């Protein structure tokens, strides 16, 4: 049961707020907006259309209320444009942040444009927040943060080196909301997910995430790609989590804010593990090659969760397999 | 003697090399535009005249040969356009990047604005230098990303958390400077700035520094503003310093790169003993009140520089009154 959350959406379904997802064609984005619509919230998106997709608010309007999709007004727009983050702040409660270009390789080749989006657009935002006076502004921020420190769990204090712009942006975002806090008491919420996957994931582009590339893979019959030795271990971290730490990062009491979360399970997972949870999770719905190491790339990642799980009363109740038993049949239908 | 620095201009008189300075028309830009352009050097210059002024290449252009002059290759524009640093990286050898916004609190007013040109406009420079394989690059940072750390003097490994806005985009070029080693191959040396003053430091606009500013003011006999009791103390670093930090950076061998020095002298001096230096070397060529401290505003600072010295051979030799000695009749003429 995640029980302070079910509290909390409560209140929200009591006093609707108006929210704001940027990058809400997004996968977390999408999926935000779909729990919110169905709290009966009034959400403002913003995007671009950049990774995100016309497909995924498509999609989102298929489960929810007519009524509901009503309260959603989606604004196509730039993070990177002030004025847009300006226009879309009005009346807004509760922002949640979400547009960026994330990828550790991607930084690597483009870091002008990642600069450009991931810094530049979250403090575009994260300024037309402040001067609105939203009442909460939960940020997606990223375990790449961590970057090279050798320690297992990653526990938030303990960050070291970034390894890749990717990770500099994220950890910029970091620095500027504290220093929004110290300098302007502007408190908000940092979010290092972990590996997130789940229903609208891309399972497209050189970019496309393991999760679903490997998905895509499989059901195509293509060959399913293993950079390094495979030993590389992750904590997969299914959206519910994600959206549920998002909302309840967006009402956390005062206390508990100005403060950065890992949003993960505490689980790890290596990539020969993953392979084979998926192929069996697929295999139940009826349907390998060693490369070398991505570069920037992490090695190992598991969080330490019980900040979360102290601080705002976050129980996170899907682990990675429950979570692809959940997210294959929508990979199945997206791509037959 | 500025022994290693004495080899090295040296070094550059007889085989003069290309240089960029960003923010040319500025403080530290002009004086290194001086430095290089009296060594005979080919000097691209970039500078949007924000802050920087055409009466400070004026100056110049006033002390060296018409020769020297015409190796001066101006070009009026901003970092914040990649192509225009793209396009003035063409035969840079090495690159001097002063183009930058100053001031805390112009940052804690306007964020974007000095986030956009501190952070995008710096990733241009370094992208486009890196892009264009230059010799050396060279940057200035702040001390003010030593942030809320205790540590007196101040070295090069113990920072805090950033204070201000301005001093979350000073840490990130450093970051950013770090990750681009890392990842591309490409070294930099970054220059802790600690309170340059000199020849052609704006005394004008509410964010002028405060040696200019109460230089100024006891000029027209104004009243002189202390914030804070007037214990709060500097490392106060007079140009020349900087510009042998620059020169030292430029040409410094490859293991003395992807390296961080603290620009000063190493001594500490208080407001309350600033002001009593001013005025005795303002009234050796023939001419107070307290408020609350800046907000963002550090308490104590001073340098350790002995990592300079050992890695750079750099040497401090203009203490804090020989460098108002030499600011002052400048100020004199400026202002009469
Ligand atoms: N993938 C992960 O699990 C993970 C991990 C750590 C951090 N993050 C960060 O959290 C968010 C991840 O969300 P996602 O996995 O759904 O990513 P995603 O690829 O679905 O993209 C998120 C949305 O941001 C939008 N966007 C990008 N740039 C924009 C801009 N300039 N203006 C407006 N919208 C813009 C995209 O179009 C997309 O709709 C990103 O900010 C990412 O950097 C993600
Ligand atoms: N002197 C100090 O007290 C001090 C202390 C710490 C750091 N610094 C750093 O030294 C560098 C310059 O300092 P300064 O004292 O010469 O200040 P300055 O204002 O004299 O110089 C800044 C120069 O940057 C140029 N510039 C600003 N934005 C630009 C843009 N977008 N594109 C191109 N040019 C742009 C301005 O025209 C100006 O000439 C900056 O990095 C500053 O943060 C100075
Ligand atoms: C530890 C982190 O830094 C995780 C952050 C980081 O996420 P990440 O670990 O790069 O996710 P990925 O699914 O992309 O890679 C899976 C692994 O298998 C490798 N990989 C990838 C694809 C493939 O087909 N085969 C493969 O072996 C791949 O090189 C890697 O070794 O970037 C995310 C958003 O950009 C977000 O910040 C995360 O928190
Ligand atoms: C330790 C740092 O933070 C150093 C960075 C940081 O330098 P700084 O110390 O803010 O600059 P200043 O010379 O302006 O203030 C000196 C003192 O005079 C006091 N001050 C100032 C003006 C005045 O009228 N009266 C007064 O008392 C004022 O309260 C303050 O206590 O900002 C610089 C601007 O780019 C630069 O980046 C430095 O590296
Ligand atoms: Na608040």
């Amino acid at each position: 049961y995640m029980s302070r959350y079910e509290e909390i959406t409560q209140q929200l379904i009591f006093s609707p707020k108006t929210w704001l997802i940027t990058g809400v064609a997004g996968f977390i984005g999408s999926n935000l907006l779909e729990k919110l619509l169905k709290l009966n919230q009034v959400v403002i998106g913003l995007d671009n259309f950049s990774t995100g997709h016309q497909y995924n608010l498509d999609e989102v309007k298929t489960l929810v209320s007519t009524e509901q999709w009503s309260r959603f007004c989606f604004i196509e727009g730039d993070i990177r444009d002030l004025t847009t983050c300006e226009q879309v702040m009005k009346g807004v409660d509760h922002v949640l942040h979400q547009a960026a270009l994330g990828s550790v390789p991607r930084s690597i080749v483009d870091p002008i444009t990642t600069n450009a989006t991931n810094i530049t657009g979250f403090l575009n935002i994260l300024h037309a927040a402040k001067n609105a006076q939203v009442q909460s502004f939960t940020y997606a921020a990223s375990s790449s943060t961590y970057g090279d420190h050798p320690a297992l769990p990653k526990v938030e204090e303990n960050i070291g080196n970034p390894l890749s712009p990717y990770a500099v942006t994220k950890y910029v975002n970091e620095i500027y909301a504290q220093v929004y806090a110290r300098t302007y008491g502007f408190k908000t919420i940092g979010l290092r997910y972990f590996n997130v996957f789940g229903r609208r994931q891309d399972p497209n582009g050189a970019y496309a995430a393991v999760i679903p590339k490997w998905t895509a893979a499989m059901l195509k019959g293509d060959d399913v790609y293993i950079n390094g030795d495979g030993e590389t271990s992750r904590d997969f971290c299914y959206i519910d989590n994600v959206i549920q730490m998002n909302i309840l990062s967006a009402l956390a009491k005062d206390s508990a804010k100005d403060n950065i979360y890992n949003v993960a399970v505490g689980d790890r997972t290596t990539l020969n593990e993953l392979s084979g949870y998926i192929y069996d999770e697929l295999n139940l719905i009826h349907h390998i090659k060693y490369r070398e190491f991505r570069s920037g790339d992490v090695r190992h990642s598991q969080a330490d969760v019980t900040k979360a799980i102290d601080l705002l009363k976050y129980r996170p109740n899907i682990k990675i397999r429950e979570g692809l038993r959940l997210s294959m049949p929508w990979y199945v239908r997206f791509l037959k």
